[PDB]
DNA sequence: GTACCGGACGTTGC
DNA sequence: GCAACGTCCGGTAC
């Protein structure tokens, strides 16, 4: 159960036991060839409150990639119900065009609501961008 | 406490 | 083609 990030072959790191708030670890490769990690916890403040997936682990990872121009990313999260339907449908919007982010739920994740998946998904970014919000 | 609410994208039942 | 449907989000309301 390992995943290819450039020349690195990475498996799931130890994540906190799911307490209701999803937590994930994100990995990318910097300009020097080294591997960098960053820990994300779902549901902080966000530039895109009009995007239901922006505050999730995969959404924060995608905005971190867009913001920093990262072309390829890997992220593991701890949610036994899997990646939700908003993530599945909106990450490619959040992503910059042709960026690749693979999202890995915990082993044996079982989706229970519409749209969710318990399987690894590889999102590739599309030319659309997140609409900037308003004060409704 | 709790049952919607609300922007938003793609999926899909009618 | 139209509209239901999907977060634990943050927010108003029974
Ligand atoms: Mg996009
Ligand atoms: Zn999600």
């Amino acid at each position: 159960g390992s995943y290819a990030l450039g020349p690195y072959q990475i498996s799931a790191p130890q994540l906190p036991a799911y307490n209701g708030q999803t937590v994930g670890t994100f990995y990318y490769v910097n300009d020097a060839g080294g591997l960098e990690s960053k820990v994300f916890s779902s549901g902080g403040p966000t530039p895109y409150p009009n995007y239901a997936n922006a505050g999730h682990v995969a959404g924060q990872s995608a905005l971190f990639m867009r913001d920093n121009g990262i072309s390829e990313g890997l992220v593991f999260h701890n949610n036994p119900e899997g990646t939700c339907g908003f993530c599945v449908n909106m990450t490619e919007t959040l992503l910059p065009e042709n960026a690749k982010m693979t999202v890995v739920p915990p082993e044996g994740a079982i989706p229970v609501k519409r749209g969710a998946t318990g399987e690894t998904k590889v999102f590739t970014g599309n030319s659309n961008s997140p609409k900037s919000p308003h004060h409704h």
